[PDB]
């Protein structure tokens, strides 16, 4: 066998708690090199204390091997121990019958294997419950729209920013640009969402700033007066909430506004500014050259969010910036009843802070959702300590790369298997799947305008684990190339609108709430079924929901369903290319 | 290649912050599978921030190879980084010439990675000291001694429990014996641990408890009236401390005894008791059906330590238990001015309660050393929030079964260098190297009484990169079976005294404080030399110190040394079977 192809990590994704009495239990091996794994495991105490003859490693506990990510298989099983107290190792056998034992003393034939000492084995010590990843229920339910709420309607002229143009949705907006989209307009077309069925908002952050975008703040403690005040964002979380709608709001610890308080009073007194070491400058005074970019300088004397001088970087170790951001954090929740909140450049901030910010949410808040914003694996922010879960930027790019190239199939279900398998399975049902951002080129852009094709990445992204996220305007098929072409005035006028994707959505959304969300502990199964031809089906005890995609240049016959829940062709039994048929049938 | 055999976890001992602008990082490979490894490098929002051509990746840096395990190769580089944050990827080669890309989105060959994006690579976001690992540094010259105080010296026969027996080091103890041993007869032996030329005590519990071992704790906040009281425990902290001799005391947090008043009150008032949950009642009353063995019952209705009735678990997760004991622990502290913490069964209490002990006594002295007591593999306790390092029963274990087995000088040195690569280098340095203890059988009874192998054993062990400690009675050559008979009352009397190996041990601590103590962050180097041959090296920039065993059935023959340090045999130049030779040279 390939030994350096086995590795079990303890006290990790692989070895986690998920209730007082049950582990869950991983390996990871090279593809196809192994064809078995027991697991021998049981008390570690019950060796040598129990008078018994009866041995925990006499009774293995079989392994399923659940994904592949085209290098290494992975392996799983559950286990229950009334002591609370674990020890085991795994039985392995390769593909020519060679046995190993494989325990935290390395490999071993089972002849010379200490199976009586504790201390042979991979240990889980104690099962601690105040230790373990928790997931939110309310997640599960989830259908959540962005607004970018400079953008999404403006519902009050007279709080409109000087040099407000006027509401065009096929402008292309420049980067300074103001349309004077504010909290009253969200509030006038709440029934759009409800419509659409969508049951979570996620704000753009809303706080006073000089931006069009308002990621550099200037004060946190204010909602911007050009989008409304403090009783009109009271008034619009009340009324989503009326509505069955939760609210997130965007978090932008990472750095501040240079227009802030805090920075202008660095400017004005150096390093005898109360809140120079609130930031990171390594020379006083603080000070850039300008460019011809706004957002750019090579030099400035502090540390910054990428390059631009405008937004220094918060130092989130000292004791008092902690303070003033958990002091936000806790406002927001207390006083307005928000739900979540998603962490902007979330993998900058250390992990004392978020730590800290996860006991102040979870205190407040026990189903309190955090969802950090990281492009990049976020394992160690998603242990159950820290955030709840990620934007899930890898698995949602994976999934374009698929639809919008000519890759393979089997590249597709590699990648989105070995992202599952970087997490605990309860992390993974709550990672946040959106296919366009107010940073990436839109969906309809990204399809070349090829409706069939957007509703079908859609429609796949949709029956994933995580939970899906709609950026306003897709569903009438706004386009738009990277920010700030993202960003375009939302779509009212119904001429320009594409009602045929509309009802889609609705639809699609419908499958994603009544079904998708109302299975019982389902199992993901990917299928590579053909050239670019892929059926994924979710099932419980109950129901199996199963979609296939065509994404080759033949057609693909079907197994006539008796129960269709989407499809994209007239026929029952015929898919074109790029489209796909879902049904339901009962398990057998 | 076998790219089932690569691995890199970020942030983790494969990716950590050294200090304000380096970082450490390390790839596993498989065994003799890769010939090179290059690291493409640096600031990921650079590759397009920069109005510059150049870009990071084209500037490779080589890691080195620096251990195998005889399944894997670990590299490692180090890497400055002034902006503070870094993207970064592997370029590995493998024998047939195969170069592959490998990255946070898998394996690529070089022509298809997008290397101009900054999510293609694996992330060290923004460097962060406060959660990086830190070694305090005093314990880079410490040579522990470990005391079992109830056998140890009875410098005060007024104490002494009901039934103590003479005091004979020739006995053999019953598990319930007492001999009276106590604190004024450590206080009148600190002669003898300054001449040994220790410089720290470890003590084994001194708190109050009914038994001669004291681990089923009666009142953590008194010295067990059988040792001594306050007044006396201060004097000696003063007087070990006039000595340059640190005191490390023994946390007994996990369990409690069943004699304290909070597990007296259960038993009195059941679930009405203020402290039901302080501990894991299942069924009240809390009973139990006793058995011929004290130590033991099969049915007690609440979790203990093992399967032992009079030792209750403690219920860390309680806020209440979690006060309490962090009020102990800063109590002897900052009332006695201890300087270090052994925690008992200290995997069997979660990491949320470490985490707030290890910030208590960090605000107390932050040079403080936190040790846990764990047999098994330690990573996710060594981050640098909770534990300084653990006991290292894992890596001294394997010594062990060299020296007194016949496995291959290779095992011996694989087994060593996966216990190195688990951990990061700092870390290493501080882990506890005892080859035996109070709950093993002692080194002489361990060598059957061969004096050349046990100090064999004692010389390789302390060349390791941990800090070792002595077992008290070690240096005069006492013997013992497991617990009790590892607790034999310290030999006295000199003509039971094995004098040349004390005054061996002598010149081994010097050795070890003068000479390996006093390196400058140097290297570590196993060779195997023959058939159980095994030369050790360990250098820095000026000195080279070097250790050749020879633990054959054949003479070895060395070049004469021109500065020997240490050695066995009369010759200079001849090891016989067991014998070994330590030498010091200059770097050319
Ligand atoms: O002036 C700089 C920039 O500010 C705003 O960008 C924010 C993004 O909108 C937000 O989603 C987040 O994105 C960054 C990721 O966190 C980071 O890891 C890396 O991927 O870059 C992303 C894009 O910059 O944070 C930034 C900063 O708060 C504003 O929206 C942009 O128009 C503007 O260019
Ligand atoms: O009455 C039970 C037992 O209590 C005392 O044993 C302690 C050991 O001396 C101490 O070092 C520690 O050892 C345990 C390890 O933590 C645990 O992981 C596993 O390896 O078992 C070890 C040995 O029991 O803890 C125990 C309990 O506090 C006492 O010294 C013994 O004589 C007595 O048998
Ligand atoms: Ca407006
Ligand atoms: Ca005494």
């Amino acid at each position: 066998g390939n030994l350096a192809g086995i590795m079990h990590r303890p006290d990790s994704e692989m070895a986690y708690v998920v209730n007082e009495q049950t582990v869950n239990i991983r390996l990871r091996t090279a593809k196809d090199d192994i064809v078995s794994v027991e697991l021998l495991a049981g008390d570690p105490y019950s060796l040598r204390s129990l008078p018994t003859d009866e041995k925990f490693y006499q009774v293995p506990k079989q392994m399923t091997k659940i994904m592949s990510d085209g290098i290494s298989d992975f392996w799983q099983v559950t286990v229950t121990e009334p002591k609370r107290r674990l020890a085991y190792a795994f039985l392995v056998t390769d593909m020519l019958g060679i046995q190993k034992i494989y325990s935290d003393k390395g490999f071993f034939k089972v002849a010379d294997a200490d199976l009586m000492d504790m201390n042979f084995y991979f240990r889980m010590p104690f099962f601690q419950t105040i230790d373990q990843y928790n997931a939110p229920e309310w997640v599960t339910d989830t259908v959540w729209y962005q607004i970018f709420p400079e953008r999404f309607a403006n519902g009050d002229v007279s709080n409109d920013p000087v040099g407000t143009k006027p509401w065009d949705s096929t402008d292309h907006p420049g980067r300074e640009d103001f349309y004077g989209g504010d909290l009253q307009g969200i509030l006038d077309h709440l029934d759009h969402l409800q419509e659409l069925g969508i049951s979570g908002i996620y704000l753009n952050p809303i706080f006073q700033a000089p931006s069009n975008h308002k990621y550099d703040t200037q004060d946190y403690m204010t909602v911007d007066p050009h989008f409304g005040d403090a009783k009109l964002f009271k008034q619009l979380v009340q009324a989503a909430h009326e509505r069955g709608i939760r609210v997130m709001l965007d978090a932008v610890f990472n750095h501040i506004g240079d227009k802030s308080v805090q920075w202008q009073d660095v400017l004005k007194n150096e390093q005898a500014s109360p809140y120079a070491d609130w930031f990171h400058i390594h020379q006083f005074p603080a000070t850039y050259t300008p460019t011809d970019n706004f957002e750019f300088a090579a030099d400035a004397t502090y540390d910054t969010f990428d390059y631009t001088p405008h937004m220094p970087k918060l130092n989130t170790s000292n004791p008092e910036v902690v303070d003033y951001l958990l002091n936000i954090a806790t406002y927001w929740v207390k006083e307005f009843d928000i739900d979540a909140w998603r962490l902007d450049v979330a993998n900058e901030i250390d992990h004392h802070f978020w730590r800290k910010f996860h006991d102040a949410m979870m205190a407040l808040k026990p189903d309190f959702y955090i969802l950090g914003q990281i492009w990049h694996t976020s394992q160690s922010w998603l242990v159950g300590d820290e955030f709840t879960a990620v934007m899930n930027y890898s698995y949602t790019g994976a999934i374009l790369q698929y639809f919008l190239e000519n890759e393979s199939a089997d590249a597709l279900v590699q990648k989105m298997s070995h992202q599952l398998m970087l997490y605990r399975d309860a992390t993974n049902r709550m990672m946040f799947n959106t296919v366009d951002s107010h940073d990436t080129p839109r969906l309809m852009t990204l399809a070349h305008e090829d409706k069939q094709l957007a509703k079908s990445i859609l429609t796949f992204t949709f029956m994933q684990p995580g939970v899906p996220s709609i950026y306003y305007g897709t569903e009438y098929g706004m386009t738009g190339e990277n920010d700030p072409d993202d960003r375009k005035p939302m779509v009212w006028q119904p001429e320009l609108q594409d009602h045929d994707l509309y009802d889609f959505m609705q639809k699609l959304v419908q499958v994603r709430r009544q079904v998708i969300a109302k299975l019982s502990d389902d199992k993901i199964i990917f299928d590579v079924i053909g050239e670019r031809q892929i059926r994924l089906t979710r099932e419980d005890n109950q129901t199996r929901i199963v979609g296939v995609f065509n994404n080759g240049t033949t057609d693909l016959t079907v197994a006539q369903p008796t129960s269709i829940l989407l499809k994209t062709n007239q026929s029952e039994t015929q898919l074109a290319p790029n489209d796909f048929m879902i049904w339901t049938e009962p398990v057998r």
